[PDB]
């Protein structure tokens, strides 16, 4: 769901 690259939690 969220865009790459997404910082862990």
């Amino acid at each position: 769901k969220r865009p790459p690259g997404f910082s862990p939690f």
